[PDB]
């Protein structure tokens, strides 16, 4: 009996503990999922919908356990935890709504009398690896539509929030899924490679969805290639927000502040780079600096400030390194600055250049860089000067120009006059380049967790050339 | 100036020669494709359709060069070459028909006034690696829908039929595509790893489609994972045809003979395993043996027989080994037999068991093994006793039972009362397991060669929580 612990970042005392599973124990979880698949996969759409609706209600019934777990494990505000619970429950109800919408197509054939079908069928066991930053939302995203598609699931819980992720599986356990359909795997950080490797290698595991860093994503894709397993990879992001000469500067500053500092900038689509054309750069910067200065940081347990704590000291040191590298290379701090605790200030760095680590590196903290563009063509080039391509935004009162710019930006997501932080269960969500491939949400999500099969039936005798 | 050659399997003289490109020359082809992409990607659907229709007519205009090239390079009959030409031209016209059908979706949003789009956009350069067995069909499949989707393409030609594949690109060159939109890469077999590796690593190459062996597919998938590139992998298989107790035995024997021996069994979906329930095994075997015995092999240049030559001596030695092995372990030879030349007989081995090499092996030659099943449940287990899962077929007069069996067979394709050999451009085509993932054809094919983007436009001011 071996456990690992998660230390509370606000108190430095144990927040929670969980089983440090071995590769053998993780394989036995996949064997239980493999055995539960057959029964669950043949259940009708209304019966499947009814179980998923019970899971959403059971998730909402564990509200007190979820708020305590998120606040203790990741240093979240009670508001961020309630937002997580609310939206996670809505995503389960969207997955329940989709069961009668997962079907197929009838395609006309040139073979006389041939009835030809393209059917979307359940695959088997889906492995869902979820991160800690929006833990209920992303733990639920890793398994909801996979379950609605008739698959058994393994939620590979984050070592940063094992209780928050464990509570998702305990909520689903009250809904009445058959035995072995919903499962959890927990592991110590040092065993991640061997435990995740053993699950990817397991013959019953047919689809892998992973949300996390590009570096770990590439390791997962290489391990999956060894057994020809398809992956849905939601990786890093360095979201740019472009401000053109006719942008509503008040609206751009409000959208940029919300996108840069929501959840202390710990979101895959947080605003990392603000690219402003020279014509309005001084005015935008003044408005944005004043807005970032008005957003206070405070103890998340008090619930009185827009910003709470970052996940741990590693983020504090990484953000401080990015600030020191930037200012040593000529950049200027125009809001916030370096911090000595997890209660970090909303920081704005002006004069960010290609020589600085902050221009390219994913900060995952409450820091944003302002980059100067000469004109629209230069702003597009700067927005595209990144290996990443998850979310992006463009601000302009000429929305037709916003569409021309969005078409040139290389990203999976682009919001015209909206913040970079935005997601809805019915929308396809994913990246290009180093941000990965595949999409969660809507019809694209269904395609990721079903097997498309060409099934035909003859109604006449065949006419063979030989 | 370095060339490789292809030797004619019927005469043992040079059939053709082609440039043995280096990794540097292959990268320069990808640079030309990258530069041609922008212009081609913004062309309207009717203008793109008109160019593709000219490509189909230019393909048909080079008929004499295609028939000579296929017969000389792979030992094909003029019939197999004309069939390849006819169907490849039809697939280009299907790709031309799809240009007005590649669009997007408008999805309702919970954000007031937000117009939300899910757009399928051109990706960039598509690398399409095509094999030699149905060289015009597969060479065209590797690029036709990728071109309709507004991408530039690189056809990575087979070293077994470099002139047949080179003629596809010369036909497309007559259609009026912009410069750098259609390209070819040729390489000596020993340079495949370095040339294909250099193209997969190239930043402009955004999608890879590969048709070939499982072993090479796994190498391609790992190389693609290093740069997070999505792949479409069609990796062949060991197609089972199941004959149940109420099957129309005459129809099953005709479909099995056509599927086992078309193109001398050198098709990814050729019938490799016939699984017969004991109730009708003796009668099916008699009918099938009589049918296989009536299918003669002859010199493909004479054009008087249903079977021509196998691609080379390697196949002859491999099929002879499968016969020696099976008959030494108690199998029965009921049609054909061993050969001393590329003109191989249509061979049928009965009483095949898991102790014989013919039970799991991909033969890619004119040989099929008959496996005895106790009943329907045993036949399903035997059909699924393979790492492969591309095509399969089930014969039964009870088509509802055919559907129940097809649902249990693990494959990307299943034909009820049809042969295992069947493809149509509008149908999704691909495998599961060791047969790969992704699908060519229909709407699934379009999704493989487009980038799905979530684009939104606000029509009201935002309401931000911070």
């Amino acid at each position: 009996t071996v456990n690992f612990e998660r230390i509370n970042p606000m108190t430095n005392q144990t927040a929670s503990t969980a089983k440090a599973m071995t590769a053998a124990e993780a394989r036995a979880v996949a064997d239980r999922a493999a055995a539960g698949f057959a029964g669950w996969s043949v259940l009708g759409p209304n019966a499947r919908r009814a179980v998923l609706m019970k899971a959403a209600a059971a998730l909402e019934a564990r509200k007190d356990d979820f708020v305590q777990a998120m606040m203790a494990e990741i240093g979240a505000t009670a508001g961020w935890a309630m937002f997580n619970l609310m939206l996670a429950a809505s995503m389960i109800r969207e997955a329940a709504a989709l069961t009668t919408q997962i079907g197929g197509e009838v395609i006309p054939s040139d073979k006389p009398g041939c009835l030809a079908l393209a059917l979307r069928e359940p695959v088997g066991v889906v492995l869902g690896i979820a991160p800690w930053n929006a833990p209920i939302i992303l733990g639920v995203r890793a398994i909801a539509v996979p379950l609605a598609c008739g698959n058994a699931v393994i939620l590979k819980a984050s070592e940063i929030c094992p209780r928050t992720h464990g509570l998702i599986i305990e909520s689903f356990a009250e809904a009445g899924f058959p035995e072995g359909v919903v499962n959890v795997v927990t592991n110590a950080p040092q065993d991640a490679g061997e435990v995740v490797g053993a699950l990817i290698d397991h013959p019953a595991v047919k689809r892998i969805n992973f949300t996390g860093s590009t570096g770990v994503g590439r390791i997962i894709a290489k391990r999956a290639a060894e057994h020809l397993k398809p992956c849905l990879l939601e990786l890093g992001g360095k979201a740019p927000l472009v401000v053109l000469d006719d942008a509503d500067l008040d609206e751009a500053a409000k959208a940029a502040a919300f996108g840069a500092f929501m959840n202390q900038g710990q979101i895959c689509m947080s605003t990392e780079r603000i690219i402003v054309v020279e014509a309005i750069a001084a005015e935008f910067t003044r408005r944005f600096a004043a807005k970032a200065q008005s957003m206070a940081t405070g103890d998340p347990r008090e619930g009185k400030t827009p910003l709470g704590a970052v996940v741990d000291r590693k983020t504090v040191d990484h953000v401080n390194t990015l600030i020191d590298d930037a200012t040593a290379k000529g950049a200027r701090i125009i809001a916030g600055g370096k911090g000595d605790s997890v209660l970090m200030s909303a920081t704005v760095v002006d004069g960010v250049t290609a020589a600085m680590k902050l221009y390219r590196d994913e900060s995952f903290g409450p820091i944003v860089g302002i980059i100067r563009a000469k004109d629209e063509a230069d702003a597009v080039r700067l927005a595209n000067d990144s290996e990443y391509g998850l979310a992006a935004a463009v601000f302009t009162r000429d929305t037709a120009r916003g569409l021309r710019v969005a078409r040139q930006i290389r990203s999976g997501i682009c919001h015209i006059n909206g913040p970079t932080v935005h997601d809805e269960a019915q929308m396809p969500f994913g990246g290009v380049g180093a941000s990965g491939y595949g999409r969660f949400g809507g019809k694209a999500g269904i395609d990721q967790f079903t097997e498309l099969r060409w099934i035909t039936m003859e109604t006449q005798p065949g006419h063979f050339p030989i």
